[PDB]
């Protein structure tokens, strides 16, 4: 059941990043802000977004932009609560343990940066920046939200996708 | 059987050429090199092939380039022998007689250049460049391979496609 509304919100809140005719990442709609990883380069496949003025920060590895008014109804809902346990993702399941997001499978690859992670109610909880291969698992270097503050977690050995 | 494998080899080994938004020709990937008819102008429907520095030959009327490493497993097979009989083509079957390739119907149209001619085992024998309407048939001005050289057959009255 969860995958259905998950994929609905995904297609309603994901636009791929083009560069040199090839996909490189994804910029997603959260709340009232278009947000994209900064390590990835290119242009988003929309005339409305391409002309937007972007605020960029390498310390957090992220660009943001104000979404147009007419597109304000096509964005997700955010949250800051971080209960321990299990969460969904475009390629399956993720686990929040010890303040750390983990992929059990290790199925991550370049070009998967910017794909948001969702909660039980479909609310976006994080965005994947990169992965770190720890044994059979992949610790996820992501940008997440506190109540008022934006934080970044990057475990050792991570690599930008 | 032969028709289906010819179609799949053509799908995996042909890239269209577009100019002013209209298709103008075809480029084919054989062995470890991409080649296109030189007379046809446009851009290949692949940024990977579009950025390669193509080598030109007006006398042979052919452009060639060395394929990238990651496309090397998607390459058709070549040969150099020309037994007498019939051969496969995207538009049917071609007849070989006395050094002449001919279409049974004369159904070739402008913009059809570059579509490879396959052997019984799917190996490429020649590359179609142009046609000449002789009688009720069309003679093929094509590009074939010797032991180590390239030869071009252009019967009189032929026109570039």
């Amino acid at each position: 059941k969860r995958e259905r509304m998950c994929m609905k919100i995904e297609n309603d809140c994901i636009f791929e990043v083009k560069h040199e005719g090839k996909v490189t990442g994804y910029a997603c709609l959260v709340g009232d802000k278009v947000m994209k990883p900064a390590h990835v380069k290119g242009v988003i496949d929309n005339a409305d977004l391409a002309k937007l003025a972007f605020k960029k920060s390498s310390k957090y590895d992220l660009e943001c932009a104000q979404i147009p008014v007419h597109m304000r109804s096509d964005a997700s809902k955010y949250t800051h609560e971080k209960p321990e346990g299990h969460y969904n993702w475009h390629h399956g399941a993720v686990q929040y343990s010890g303040g750390r997001f983990t992929i059990p499978t290790g199925a991550g690859k370049p070009g998967d940066s910017g794909r948001p992670i969702f909660d039980n109610k479909g609310r976006v909880v994080a965005i994947v920046l990169g992965g770190a291969n720890e044994g059979s698992r992949t610790a996820l270097s992501v940008v997440t939200w506190n109540k008022d503050m934006v934080t970044r977690v990057t475990p050792e050995g991570s690599e930008e996708w």
